[PDB]
């Protein structure tokens, strides 16, 4: 009979960076 | 015969912080 | 015998925003 499934894969790549922060103060 | 492929792994970590914002008025 | 490992997961979520900008 066919063997078990393989192990799960590794983690994916990091997500992209976040958007710019808010403008600074006056 | 071998088994089928395992399930996909977990998502990657969160990305790094974004660039600083523009200067204020 | 076991199958091959699965593929890598999807990208993680976007990071947080950067810090506020400097004073004007």
């Amino acid at each position: 009979p066919p063997g078990p499934p393989g192990p799960p894969g590794p983690p994916g790549p990091p997500g992209p960076p976040g958007p710019p922060g808010p403008p600074g103060p006056p």
